[PDB]
């Protein structure tokens, strides 16, 4: 029936002409043309095309517009099954009413039944006044699905535009946030109140912009210039991401060579104890094709946290940074390692470790802030992984440090060592400046008892001497040992005691 | 608040909740500082726990902050609410500030609205209305519910889905 | 306050008074006093005093009642918790919205989380036209949580007056009917659509009335003389059940005495094989204290099926009646005997079994209405059966139905046999008239091969020889043997393969 | 078809259902043939199944027929409905009839709020509304979407509680 056919096209124009024309004016696409984009061609399968509201308060009862501000539906991506919604800011504003969170929480349902990744794109504007208590109803019911399938399926979400209000719940509860660098924020409570509590004047772009979002707060993984940039990228990482819980990570033909030597790693540590070197050089030789898919890549640079393939494998990479703090350990690195290394051992990706770390950041400041529980974070988070973890130590660890990143100790299964490794309980000046307190009235004896100091322990052999070692390699065929060992550890199989969950410090 | 839930989940210890919240505390520092993860994780050890989960509404519960408390959405039980309590999107001033954005300029029809608005819906009946709340009870009575509550509720039996673990917000 | 004591007490009226006086004069109480009576005193908590439906076509707007015409809560009976929800025939006839649907569906889902039993009582007049297509969707989602509950939960429901259309299902998958004897009916279309469209006139008595449904349909489980007399039964009854599928069957202290001997069950057999005899006399000589809780006591009463007590447990009896049509089975007894051993058997309650039985009701009738299957029902269900179960062979087994009727190799685990049985492949005079054909002709050689292989074959001892019966008893022993054996029984512990679930022909 | 149902859960094969169902058959036989239990059968055996179900509504759906012919709310996967289809409570005679109890007498009356009865509420855009169909899609289409629908259903899993077995009605 034609008519059928008239109802679909003028259900397709959500809120009208004008303002598809205003929205196209501020730099942003429509939500139906952002489904199109993230799907492969002629697999977008729509439901409920046809709801609506059913508020009669306030004189709302005269605006009855289709779809109620939500597109919802599935499709597929490379091959792969995928759920996904798009909140569409001409009706209503993309408010959230009831219905709108019928949508919402039928399609989240059917996602976690089916186990497949769901994707969410916010454009909101907040809770719909007009719909009183109701509107309350509608989040908390989403909110819970969120929860029932944290680390049973991956979920990704796209912030597009304006967030307020209680909705930017829903987002952070999911394992990934991205940002469009120039026109999207979040924050809990407006500028308004802020002035009218405070009485201190801040734009909307300050007080919650992408920039504060992605390099002081923690909460975002990434930005991106605009929506097509941040939708192929999007694109790009689904296809690392294991589907669920239960099957493994998904494997392609790689082009490269597992018996490769790089001759030029030999020459990556400076002779110079106080110059520091590049990681992200070593990390970038390491993986297969050089390509490295970085996250949380603005926040907390002392460390270096990312995806990989290795033989045509998803891998995870923990590094530390020299470049930036000497790479010393502090409460925001601790955070972010711990929060990736728990996703991935919750899908059961492989670990590679990168050691050179000299301590803790003293100061005040840090250890007013709560040091002691967010560098627990990573202990903790190391510690109870099953899945395989391979480490290297490149150039220093010394201390407690030694013993957070993935040491032998705690439960990792193979340790190497470069031929420039320094691993002791601490710098050479104060553990003699120690033993031979009663001493110190010297000067020129205090040096040479250094010098003898430095000569004995500061060295790999004394850690491979007691057996904490596995094997002192050489630097150039770092890359193919990984290779090798990561195979031999596919079948990696251990079983702990029954508990209801950890209690992981927080 | 979120460190102690999750204790109390892991051991099988029931918990009661006594709601009176208006809000989050606005400003610069805190949103600078992270709050929408810190505020996240008492949602999440909330909405996750498996134990009886008893909550009393005294006085207030406004906008999202009634939703982190333990509601009845989230998995709450039962949800008792007291003659006073408030339960409502925000405060009646802004509320109606934003519903009639157009007529703001007088200060008799502005208060008139004021006046109709906090009578007909600052109340714990509307919510009631909804079922979101089991019951409104007398306070001199509260103590007597509670401890028959949770009596019933010692056989609580649910199961979700195969995890290896949560992936709770750090 | 005193606004909120004045609100609740004018929630507490429903209708008015005129309907009140109006539903009291017709002899039925109102839904709040049904449930004061049958909860022990001072126990009921009540659940969403004050909904209120939210449909705004044909002028409903205008007439909003608290309550939308149920009354839901919990309470306990005998210490016991109890979930339970009425119906209000004074508020829109009782019918079915979408508020009211959403109250049951609460208490249905809590009631099964909690493990405990539901109660349903039914005093309503269907679907309300005026809320569309709405009101539909409210019947799915109690007809789901019903399916969800079954074999988990004890079920009860008692139809206390009008219950058309629709409805009528709901209670149709929970485990007990009971019906009152005069003010009640059921049917799925009513008087006038039947008139329409076959031109036959019926009243809604004949039609559906407690006769019809407890003499002929199978439905109901019985009747009782008004609504106090169903209460109470339903009060005792509620006492022999379990909560759920896992904890026992509840234990009381008894006042009888384990090792009684009754000589007069040596003189209940007659001598004269062509008299009956009362087998629910001898259940009534082998329970405690005389007390049979009798299930479905009008409905084809060839079979006798019900609860009892031994040693303070509570048992299940199944015994063949000699009195109608000679104890035969047909496909009614097979029927309801099959259902109400899978019940018996779901919540882990044993099963003592008397048989007496010549076979199966010859006739076309019976061969056109599909006795085949109707009969392998029973035998499935006691097949499957995995709890202990004891059989006692009184006075007749004949070929096939021998076999149905618990024996040892269909998996029982204790056969007794008193003196008079008679265990063969038929009688004496058909079996010799087959064997024997050739000398059909004469009188005098059938009389005495027949009298032969009676006094041979016709007897227990034939098939004790063989080890099919276990031990053959003296009458007067019966009781003490029983609350022995089930003594032992106690741990029977046996596991099967992994099925989703059995194929029993419907 | 109850039992046709049971044994294509039991071995965990798709089911495909094409309704088109007035409602049920009246008369004295069926009622003392005992159509009740009869019925329940088949809400039995489409309700517990854990396997994908897929229905497609033709022309009417009428009454509690419509709920047993597995509606989503029983627990369809994916609802698809042709054009034509009609989802109401009953045939829109009836429902005038019982509506307009007091006006039983004037004809004409009568037929004019027959006819806006019927063009209103006799369609599949109501049932929609209410999101309980999923999509109308034009009926040259059907196969297709079949043959895509079940490709992404067959990983459904989903968790009950421990029962020995159930105690669907014989
Ligand atoms: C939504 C918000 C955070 C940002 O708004 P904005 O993009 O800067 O533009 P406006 O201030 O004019 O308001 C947004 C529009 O959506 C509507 N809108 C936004 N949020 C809404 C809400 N919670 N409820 C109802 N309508 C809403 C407004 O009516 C407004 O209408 P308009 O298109 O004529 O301008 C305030
Ligand atoms: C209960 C019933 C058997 C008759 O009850 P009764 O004691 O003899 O008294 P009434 O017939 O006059 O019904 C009383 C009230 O129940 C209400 N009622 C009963 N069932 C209803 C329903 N399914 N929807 C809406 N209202 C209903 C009626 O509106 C009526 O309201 P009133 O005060 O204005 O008269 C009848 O109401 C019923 O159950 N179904 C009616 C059959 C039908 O569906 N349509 C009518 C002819 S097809
Ligand atoms: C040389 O002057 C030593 C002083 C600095 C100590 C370093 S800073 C990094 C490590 N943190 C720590 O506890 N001590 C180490
Ligand atoms: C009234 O004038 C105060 C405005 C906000 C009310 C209170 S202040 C702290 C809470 N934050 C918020 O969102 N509103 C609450
Ligand atoms: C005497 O006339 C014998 C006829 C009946 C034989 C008996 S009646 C009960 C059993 N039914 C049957 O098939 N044969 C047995
Ligand atoms: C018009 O004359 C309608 C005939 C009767 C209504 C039909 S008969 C088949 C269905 N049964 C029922 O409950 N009503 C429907």
């Amino acid at each position: 029936l034609e008519k059928l056919e008239e109802r679909r096209a003028q259900a397709r124009l959500g809120g009208g002409e004008k303002r598809l024309e205003a929205q196209h004016k501020r730099g942003k696409l429509t939500a139906r043309e952002r489904i199109e984009l993230l799907l492969d061609h002629g697999s977008f399968e729509e439901f409920d095309m046809f709801v609506q509201h059913r508020s009669t308060d306030f004189g709302m009862e005269k605006q009855k517009i289709p779809g109620d501000g939500v597109v919802t539906g599935w499709g597929t991506v490379n091959g792969r099954t995928v759920f996904l919604f798009s909140k569409d800011f001409t009706v209503f504003g993309g408010s959230l009413s009831e219905a709108h969170a019928a949508k919402i929480v039928k399609v989240q349902d059917m996602a976690l039944k089916m186990r497949a990744p769901i994707i969410g794109i916010f454009d909101a504007g907040g809770a719909r006044i007009q719909e009183g208590v109701a509107a309350l109803g509608g989040y908390g019911e989403v909110f819970r699905r969120n929860v029932a399938a944290s680390g049973v399926i991956p979920q990704i979400s796209v912030i597009m535009g304006p967030c307020a209000g209680g909705d930017v719940y829903s987002p952070a509860m999911t394992d990934f946030i991205f940002m469009v660098r120039d026109t999207s924020y979040m924050f809990v409570t407006g500028p308004d109140v802020v002035k009218t509590v405070t009485n201190e004047v801040v734009t909307a772009e300050e007080l919650g912009g992408a920039k504060v979002h992605t390099s002081k707060s923690s909460i975002a993984d990434g930005s991106f210039e605009n929506d097509v940039e941040a939708i192929l990228q999007i694109r790009r990482l689904l296809d690392f991401l294991p589907a669920n819980n239960i099957e493994g990570v998904p494997e392609i033909e790689s082009f490269d060579d597992v018996n490769r030597l790089d001759k030029s790693l030999d020459t990556l540590i400076p002779d110079n104890p106080n110059k520091p070197y590049d990681m992200g050089e070593l990390i970038r030789r390491v993986v297969d094709e050089g390509d490295f898919f970085e996250i949380q890549a603005a926040y907390a640079r002392n460390i270096i946290t990312g995806f990989g393939r290795v033989e045509g494998r998803t891998v995870g990479f923990v590094a530390n940074q020299p470049l930036v703090l000497a790479g010393v350990l502090d409460s925001d690195a601790s955070r972010k390692a711990a929060r990736f290394v728990r996703f991935c051992n919750a899908f059961s990706i492989p670990i590679v470790t990168f050691v050179d770390v000299p301590g803790f950041l003293p100061g005040t400041a840090q250890e007013y802030g709560g040091l002691i529980k967010h560098g627990a974070k990573l202990l903790f988070a190391y510690s109870q992984a099953t899945v395989p973890l391979v480490t290297i130590i490149t150039r220093k660890a010394f201390g407690g440090a030694y013993d957070v990143m993935a040491s032998k100790h705690v439960g990792a299964d193979l340790n190497y060592a470069w031929p420039t490794a320094q691993i002791a309980v601490m710098g050479a000046k104060g553990a003699v400046e120690i033993i031979f307190r009663a001493e110190i009235g010297d000067a020129d004896k205090i040096a040479e008892r250094t010098k003898e100091y430095e000569d004995r322990f500061l060295s790999p052999f004394v850690a491979a001497e007691r057996g904490y070692i596995d094997e002192v390699i050489m630097p150039h065929s770092t890359r193919k040992r990984i290779a090798r060992a990561l195979g031999m550890l596919r079948t990696k199989e251990m079983e702990q005691p029954w508990k209801k969950h950890d209690n992981i410090p927080l």
